């Protein structure tokens, strides 16, 4: 954490600077250029024409703002580089960049907004023709109006501190020897100067190179790529003209072009064209009017971009830079310098652009703006909650059966932290919001806690009928009221934001159940409510300990230093690596968040000490208002946060104290929408119970079929029958005439003597049929059932033979047809697809099951067959319609969307891989020497293998087929190595310690106190060392079969209290010496002060010193001589 903000914002928010700007241009800059004087003491000869055209465009008021905003971004990257901790050039004052305070940089600018002013034409250098020189006379002027403006001002006093103050700056203004690098001031000014002017030296790469090249020891190469980039923003916001940079002569030209420094006018010559082979072969630089002869030649920027020294030393040698005009921002420069307002505006426009821009390029773009289709574990989540909300009598007060099947705390918990609640809620529908009306009415008596320990026990179900429920409302009117309930955060909406995060600790099943019912209702009311005019800012409070406070903080800090916006070459995968490993954004929580357009709101009524204000450039957040405005103030909003939508931090400010005094911080955060935040997902994890309520409802319905199969016994049916119909064959010839008559036309039940008629009718067909109907039955041959019920005798036959007994045996051959039919389409279509879906819901196979949902008949089938039940057939056609109602939506989308960008993240891959192998083996080099030592290399191992996690999930996205393993080999070998390297720390660190304490055991030959303090400070510390030794041991070796060795430490502790031992040994006949020899006060006044000196350090021994017998006789001497010096002072001093 620094001393001084990442940011520095003087232009947008300072009103001295802008004043100033305002000053310097109504007065000097917004005029024609007049002319250099003729004659400066002669006013009356008149002027000089201009060199150039009179408007001021090269140094108008559009070089004033580029210039001092390059200044401010420079001291933004001064202190950016600081703190990621590469060191930073120094200027001869001994003083840094990063160090300059912000009353220091506004001084800058002020006295920077002077620089130009005094030109009046754009002569340069001394002048042969008048022997003048014109820069010093310019200066001059700028000099004498900046003294002018802060005289008239009165501004010392209010700024400048005294005359002294602005003589300094007026010196600087000056520019009398050019002295570049006095002091901070002269290089923010110097060289921010020469930066903007860089754009009208030509050939323009060579001065590219040259600046980069001046920026880089100042500010570092990350500062000087970033500096040149914002400078090209400024160039195309305010409108000049760039000249095109070809560094390798792509636009096949017959040569790249000399090679020439712009500002020195430095040309290499060879000899007989002999290219060389590295920058160190060239030959001493000719001047510019060198000239060429024989077969010399000059250095061409190609050949010289060759060179593979300046390759590697230079990052731009390979780049190419767009030209001004091919993007023609041409010319309304002109229009910008009309009013100062427009020129900054753009320049701030430009400034939130690059930061905003640098974090979207880091991370993937975004390919679709729409929504996801929903998982196959979302729509059975929200089926589920669905089923739920269908009845509350199956809630019980511990679990939670549906179906035939229970459920866990657990399944809710891991429901709510897995899933999407967006979605799963979209899914509902308005009778489930009736339902939650019904729930409130069933769980009435139900207690609820809220977060605050002294809070008193609700109930929910009664707090809702009595405060929230409006009198008859609409379904719309309780969504209202259900965004109303979300309003009252006090008693309610704390315990759900805490359970919601796993926050929660100690909540019993009825809340967790609540939040997890709660939670998709409530966002489906947010969307489903209105559509209201979103504001482009939110500030959302929150009440944070310092602690946590310190670790934001300096994880914002992170995140803001590391992500920049180069130039030449892309630093995207440092800036994704650090966001990953340090955001925060996780806290701000899936649910409705509350907010607010008002800070005054959040700084009078709550007073909290934390706020974020959120960004929405795209639109991402879709903020809504609250419900019902008729009481609903205006200024409360709730948003919900999707899972591709992440908050990274790009601002922090210390704005002032509450009213408790504890610093009040702000944080900025941009809302970035991009497919890589999309968390892996446990898929499944929900479709098994929902699979198994499947499974219970197939068996059940299968339960009601071997009841009815219970129900009729077909087999001794038909063989009864068939008995029945062989008696009948087996009876008397019934011959007589009307007798056969009657028995053929007539209902004669009387058939115990049947006509040979009938008996030849029986024999021939019946005997048939029912004798293979039986074959059948045994054999359970169906198709062969269905040839049977063929052959089955023609009801004209029985038309024929209407004797009673007949007309009976014809209707039990129906009764047998229907129930034989029954069992037919039982047995070939039920039964079967029964199992088969069976089988396939324990498979968990959609397409199996709607398979076995087409083999199931038709509801008007089953119909035809009067013998099933109608109970059995509504069981069977609710279980149909039910599977084809569930499955047919659980088939659609059963594909996540899949990050198909394969490019960015295989280079991201690889330079982070190389990344963390260079890191591994730069942890590889350490050889530690101390605890502090120790502790650093802990850190760095812990958060070594954070980044080695970060590699682990990026390598398993990176994972595309799903019928191969993920590999870990490389991130394993690193881990190895990294545990190699951590077992090697503690044997060197022992080494080391050992051979230092070996080392101390010298003691001199001469002993003065001041020498017993220091040396006992070095025992001290290598003491600590092997006591933290000891403690490492005792860590790691538990459980081991070794024993607990540490006699070789003991041995190292035994010397040092030796050394201890000798030492007190010193201390005490010094001591003793000088409390002997007391004589009077005066002598008490001069031994005691050093008696009590070396009893405090004796103190400090004892201390270290253990309780062996050694140790404690020395001190029992020690504390003898004490108490002896005590009863001396307390007894005698008196006297």
């Amino acid at each position: 954490a620094p001393k001084h903000s990442l940011d520095s914002k003087l232009l947008e928010n300072d009103d001295d600077v802008l004043d100033t700007i305002k000053y310097v241009h109504k007065e000097y800059l917004g005029k024609p250029y007049p002319g250099p004087l003729k004659n400066p003491k002669a006013p009356e000869e008149g002027r000089l024409p201009p060199n150039e055209g009179p408007d001021r465009g090269p140094h108008g008021l559009a070089h004033t703002v580029r210039t001092m905003a390059c200044a401010e971004v420079m001291i933004e990257e001064a202190r950016k580089a600081q703190l990621r901790g590469e060191t930073l050039g120094k200027a001869k004052n001994g003083q840094t960049l990063a160090d300059v305070t912000p009353e220091e940089l506004k001084k800058i600018l002020i006295a920077q907004a002077f620089f130009v002013v005094g030109r009046d034409d754009e002569r340069s250098g001394y002048d042969d023709v008048h022997k003048r020189n014109f820069y010093a006379e310019y200066h001059e002027k700028s000099e004498q109006a900046f003294r002018k403006y802060v005289e008239d001002n009165k501004l010392i006093g209010k700024i400048f501190k005294d005359q002294k103050e602005v003589d300094f700056y007026a010196a600087i203004i000056l520019d009398k020897n050019h002295e570049w690098d006095a002091t901070p001031a002269h290089i923010l000014i110097n060289q921010g100067h020469m930066v903007d002017l860089m754009r009208t030296k030509a050939p323009a790469e060579v001065a590219l190179e040259r600046t980069y090249n001046t920026l880089k020891g100042t500010v570092g190469s990350k500062g000087a790529e970033v500096v040149l980039k914002a400078h090209r923003d400024f160039f195309f916001a305010t409108g000049a003209v760039v000249p095109l940079v070809n560094p390798e002569a792509i636009d096949d030209p017959s040569r790249g072009g000399p090679y020439e420094n712009p500002y020195s006018g430095e040309k290499f010559v060879i000899v007989d064209d002999k290219v060389p082979a590295s920058k160190k072969d060239l030959p001493k630089a000719v001047n510019r009017d060198y000239k060429l002869k024989d077969n010399e030649r000059f250095l061409t920027i190609k050949e010289y971009y060759a060179f593979p020294d300046v390759q590697q030393t230079y990052p731009g040698y390979k780049t190419r830079l767009e030209a001004s005009s091919y993007y023609f921002p041409t010319p309304f420069a002109g229009e910008c310098e009309q009013n100062p307002a427009k020129c900054l505006g753009a320049i701030q426009k430009a400034r939130s652009k690059l930061q905003t821009d640098a974090i979207k390029n880091g991370f993937q773009s975004s390919s679709e703006k729409e929504r996801r289709q929903p998982n196959m574990d979302e729509i059975a989540a929200a089926r589920i909650i669905q089923q739920i909300m269908a009845n509350p009598d199956c809630i019980h007060d511990d679990h939670v059966l549906i179906n035939g099947q229970k459920l866990e705390e657990k399944f809710f918990r891991d429901l709510l932290a897995k899933c999407d609640m967006a979605v799963v809620g979209s899914l509902l529908n308005d009778t489930d919001i009736k339902n939650i009306d019904t729930l409130m009415r069933h769980e009435k008596n139900t207690e609820f806690h809220s977060t605050d320990p002294k809070a008193v026990p609700v109930k929910i179900g009664d707090a809702w009928e009595n405060r929230i429920r409006t009198k008859g409302g609409d379904v719309t009117q309780m969504k209202h009221d259900l965004i109303f309930l979300m309003q009252n955060d006090a008693w309610y909406f704390s315990r759900v934001n805490a359970i919601a995060q796993n926050r929660d600790k100690g909540s019993n099943f009825k809340e967790v159940l609540f939040t997890t019912l709660m939670t998709p209702l409530t966002n489906k009311s947010l969307i489903d409510t209105s559509h209201v005019p979103a504001p482009k800012k939110l500030y959302r409070g929150l009440n944070l300990p310092q602690e946590f406070t310190n670790k934001l903080i300096n994880q914002s800090n992170a995140i803001i230093a590391n992500t920049e916006n180069t130039l030449f070459t892309d630093l995207s995968a440092e800036a994704f690596k650090q966001i990953k490993l340090n955001d925060f954004s996780q806290m701000s929580g899936k649910t409705c968040a509350s907010t607010t357009k008002n800070m005054k709101l959040l700084t009078d009524i709550w007073g909290s000490n934390v706020i974020f204000e959120m960004l929405d450039p795209d639109g991402l957040l879709h903020p809504k208002q609250v419900g019902t405005h008729m009481a609903g103030s205006e200024d409360e909003f709730s948003v919900y946060l999707p899972e591709d939508v992440a908050l990274v931090p790009t601002k922090v400010t210390l704005e002032g104290k509450t009213d408790t005094g504890e610093d009040r911080y702000i944080f900025t955060l941009v809302a970035v929408k991009s497919p890589d935040f999309i968390p892996r997902h446990e898929s499944g994890y929900a479709v098994e119970p929902f699979m198994k309520m499947q499974k219970e409802k197939v068996t059940q319905a299968l339960d009601a079929i071997e009841k009815d199969k219970d129900s009729y016994n077909i087999d001794e049916q038909l063989k009864s029958l068939r008995t029945e119909m062989v008696r009948q064959a087996k009876l008397p010839l019934r011959e007589g005439v009307f007798d056969r008559l009657s028995h053929r036309l007539s209902l004669e039940t009387s058939d115990n003597k049947i006509s040979p008629e009938r008996r030849d009718f029986l024999n021939q067909h019946v005997i048939p049929v029912l004798q293979e109907c039986h074959i059948a039955l045994r054999a359970n041959d169906m198709d062969m059932m269905q040839k049977a019920l063929a052959k089955f005798p023609t009801d004209k036959q029985w038309s024929a033979f209407k004797s009673g007994e007949a007309v009976r045996a014809k209707a039990q051959m129906d009764v047998l047809k229907q129930q034989i039919e029954k069992k037919i389409m039982l047995q070939t279509q039920i039964i079967p697809a029964l199992t088969e879906c069976g089988e396939a819901l324990d498979k968990q196979n959609v397409t199996e099951a709607l398979q076995a949902l087409n083999k199931l008949p038709a509801e008007k089938e089953i119909g035809k067959v009067k013998t099933i039940g109608q109970e059995l057939r509504g069981q069977i056609v609710g279980v149909k319609q039910e599977l084809t109602g569930n499955l047919e939506p659980l088939q659609r989308a059963t594909t996540t969307p899949i990050v198909q960008d394969a490019e960015k993240i295989k280079v991201r891959y690889e330079t982070l891989l190389t990344d963390v192998t260079k890191r591994v083996t730069d942890f590889e080099k350490i050889k530690p020497a101390n605890l502090d030592g120790y502790n650093k290399a802990i850190a760095d191992l812990n958060n070594i293998q954070q980044e080695l996690n970060l590699l682990r999930n990026e390598k398993i996205r990176m994972h595309t087929d799903k019928d191969k393993a993920v590999d870990f080999s490389d991130i394993e070998a690193l881990d190895k190595r990294l545990q190699d390297v951590q077992s090697k720390l503690p044997t060197q660190l022992l080494e080391q310690t050992s051979k230092d304490v070996a080392k101390l055991a010298k003691m001199p030959e001469k002993i003065t106190f001041n020498d017993i303090k220091s040396m006992t400070s070095k025992m001290n510390n290598y003491l600590e060392t092997l006591e933290l030794i000891r403690n490492d041991r005792i860590k790691k070796h538990a459980g081991s079969t070794d024993p607990l060795d540490m006699s070789d430490l003991d041995g190292l502790k035994g010397q040092l209290q030796t050394y201890n031992q000798s030492m007190a040994d010193i201390l005490l006949r010094a001591a003793k010496s000088s409390l002997d020899k007391i004589k009077d006060p005066a002598t008490f006044e001069k031994e005691s002060p050093y008696i009590k000196q070396c009893f405090d350090h004796l103190a400090e021994l004892e201390k270290t010193l253990d309780d062996s017998d050694k140790g404690r006789k020395q001190k029992e001497d020690f504390t003898a001589y004490k108490s002896a010096l005590m009863d001396k002072q307390e007894k005698a001093y008196p006297e």
